[PDB]
């Protein structure tokens, strides 16, 4: 392995090209994104042969500094004239190839910081404040992009990945956790209705890269509509387990949005002890890791 | 000093009796919580004279163990027929003292631990889930108790107090800091327009402590209402510093609820640094301290 | 209430005067401390009835900019010449009531930001390096100071406190909890014998406060002297509670500091729960808080 | 992918045997583990296709609780005879695929939970307690094993590998990062003498997977040893950049240890910004991976 890179560049910038033309679902009020506020946090990642005399012979003739990646970033949010995160990392990536030539490969990865609307009193009627947002610690949507130079000097993306990071959700019934293997090492009661309390980071891709820029809204599959998949799902369900679960959520988000490849789901079981009351368990937690295809 | 407890005693609740029946502001569309899920951390501190060899002596005779007051908050919480956590501190408080004489203080914190609704789709229409809730690591409201034994053993209030932690609000326009002193310490450049991002710790103390509980809910506080004064006032006004903005949130909290005796704040400055694009400041905060009263 | 000020103001020097000549104690090998790096976390709160309309009115003509507070510290870091974090808050307060008239108290607190030695070889002999230092998130010592001027201008420290924060302390057999209180909220079971894992925080006031600074290194109690008390103590007790323990701690270390007025204990319950193989327990932890008074 | 497991499996053993006949090196004063207190926090990751209907059809025949295998892991550690994380992985791991034939791969990973030595006096004399220890949230060792299944029913490990986290070191003089590309992106100034402030992880690999279970004690390697390398490295070398540093400290391991097949470097740069005083950066950070191999 031989990489470098920035990570925790933040960038906030005012005024983004709105989202909007977007497919609606059964599931989603969501019809598009204002985007007076649009922050991100960018990590980036650079690699190539010809940057191994900088290990090797401490040479840093081609090194582009670290706090200049940073600054490249931050001035490109300032003339993106588009409306995703994930078409923001391609202009990046594009952008910083086009002008180090002797750089082979990017990754990067962009994390929503997101807010939320509040409202305001003004002219006799409480309304959404076009001026003062709320920094929300809950659920944000992530996007990550990888980028080659070939021997002609062309670039070609060779990932891409969309996704929702951070939702944790709890449905107090309707959860049942029984028919597990009863051994020597089990001690775990079966139970019948428990208020099952998840963690989900949901990845998802596209058949077409293109679609996840934005350009065709109408092709864009937004995280705020799989947020309302996961929750729709998790309430219609009597669940037998997280297995169970993310696998239906899974089934939904592919029926949904057709151009979508597959879904890729990290779950973690954080569900209450009992003491109706319940308290917080002891740290060990249990996970799921699975891909849903089309 | 000589006291002992319990901390970080997490107790979840459902189908608390649901708070109505309370007096709306303009600011606010806020009208009741539904209490199907209901979470609380707590953390109970005791007192008293007769505690003192278990220090000098490492006699535990009159030692109640911290695991049993765990024990005891959580099993009240099952038991507890009220609408606030302010009423439920008063509930442990007050159950507490008669159960163990030899206490002659108790010290409660509660912190909320906030859930939001979700949605779902069921027999045609999308609505609010009564069973799937997101758990929140945004704001959440707070109270305060300490009671006393006297003498006579009769049990008073010795101090209450109610508050909102947590509440982190950026405004993106309409925000200076000018005019501030400029000496040799001095190299902050004048602001005629700056992003303001503060965070906000409110806080406040009724005129009579029984309009905490929520038994008349007419006469209860909301967090929720205290928050979306902020957001209003934060709007608008054209803010001169933090200092000029919360004594504005201050007074109108003050104006909205006349049975209210002060309010505190405690607010840092988190304003992200310009490179329209803007980026995380280093880690020094500002912060300001300050109490309104009627 | 009405202050305000900065929080998070780190500052690292290097080659501050080193401190020297500290009277030994059997529990501790500490004589000193060279000072190649030395890192400070401070904490500025200033008031003054002056400061009123920068809140009421919007009015900055008096107000030094937080971030000015901030050059203020640093720079001062720079010219400070003596040998104790202690020394240097006094430094910084009389400094900054002296620039500024309009100021009536100044509260500072420290945090050491603390660094241990590595190992290097030279001509084939391992030695401390006096280059390479590790930072460590363990242990730190601390301190406090408040400062007035009083209605004649003569400035007054009205408090001071140093202490030892983040000590965690396991020992493995040799402490008891038994005797305590059997009643309906108790489960915990007896143990004449558990692995007792206690946090620490120690604090300590002088009976002179000019002992604090270190300007006569005889009379300078070093935190890691304290350290080196409460590990010895622990060893040496068959512990019978937290209590039991803090309050021997207390008495040991206010007979080697005859000139020491108080030491302040704030203990917390982290033991683990057993299955020898032990596990980590459900999140609510025990406390203790208790003053020894010389 | 399709797995599924237990995360944050602490797991707490009191006298395990002793590691003792390590080489020792130049570099080092280690020679064993006392192992008086030995801690773990272990995941594990399980997956095989017969783990399929658990998710397609919520199937819980053959699923092994997440609880089940915490009781597991716990359990192998209290029988556990041998010295080290690595072996305690591969104790578990043949152990669990030996008892549940449905399982064709298993995944481990084990972060030392540290502790560090105190002192304590008896008659006038302090040494090393054998019963107070301090636990370290500085740096720690790591392992990682995974083992399959194969057709023909033995069991293979497929990947090993053994490392130190956490590691975080400044060099306060001898640092230089110049000669980078200066273009328009470029506002970093060169700097011929930086306080170079790094995160080091460091992860190796063993020419042969025995060696890393410390069953031949002369062939283990040691996370203590392979810090006080890289501390010794930093000391004597002018660093030119980050990249320079990790590939010496890379190319001293492999020549202390021939056992070893590859080193593999994680850095990031935290270094200080100079206001002699400096400060905490914005929170940006650069990073560096790099693998050297024997
Ligand atoms: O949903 C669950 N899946 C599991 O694998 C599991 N194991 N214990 N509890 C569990 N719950
Ligand atoms: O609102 C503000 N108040 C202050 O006191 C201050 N100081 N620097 N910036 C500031 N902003
Ligand atoms: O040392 C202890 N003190 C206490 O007060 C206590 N309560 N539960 N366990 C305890 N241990
Ligand atoms: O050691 C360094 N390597 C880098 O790549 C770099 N970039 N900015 N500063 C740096 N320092
Ligand atoms: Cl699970
Ligand atoms: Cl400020
Ligand atoms: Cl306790
Ligand atoms: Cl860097």
């Amino acid at each position: 392995v031989m990489y470098y890179g920035k990570g925790d560049v933040f960038a906030y910038r005012t005024y983004l090209k709105p989202l909007t033309g977007v497919r609606t679902i059964p599931e989603s009020p969501f019809s598009g994104r204002d985007h007076i506020l649009f922050g991100v946090n960018v990590k980036i990642s650079v690699g190539g042969t010809k940057l191994l005399t900088s290990f090797t012979k401490g040479d840093n003739s081609l090194v582009v500094a670290t706090d200049s990646m940073k600054n490249f970033i931050q001035k490109h949010l300032a003339s993106y004239t588009g409306t995703t995160i994930e078409g923001f990392l391609e202009y990046v990536a594009t952008s910083f190839l086009k002008k180090y030539s002797h750089i082979e490969k990017i990754s990067l990865i962009g994390e929503e910081i997101p807010f939320e609307t509040t409202f305001a009193v003004k002219n006799g009627n409480r309304a959404a404040s076009e001026l003062v947002f709320k920094k929300s610690r809950n659920e944000y949507a992530t996007a990550y992009l990888n980028m080659v130079r070939n021997e002609d000097n062309t670039l070609n993306i060779t990932e891409q990945q969309s996704g929702l990071a951070g939702l944790q959700l709890i449905k107090v019934s309707g959860n049942s956790f029984v028919g597990f293997i009863r051994d020597e090492y089990t001690t775990l009661p079966e139970d019948s209705n428990r208020p099952l309390f998840v963690y989900l980071n949901i990845k998802w891709k596209y058949k077409n890269t293109e679609d996840s820029f934005g350009t065709n809204p109408e092709n864009y599959v937004a995280a705020e509509q799989i947020r309302d998949i996961a929750t729709s799902v998790f309430h219609e369900t009597e669940t037998l387990s997280i297995q169970h679960l993310i696998y239906l959520i899974g089934r939904r988000i592919l029926e949904r949005f057709p151009q979508l490849q597959e879904v890729y789901f990290e779950s973690q079981n954080h569900t209450w002890d009992k003491i109706k009351v319940y308290t917080e368990p002891r740290p060990p937690y249990g996970f799921q890791c699975f891909t849903v295809t089309q």
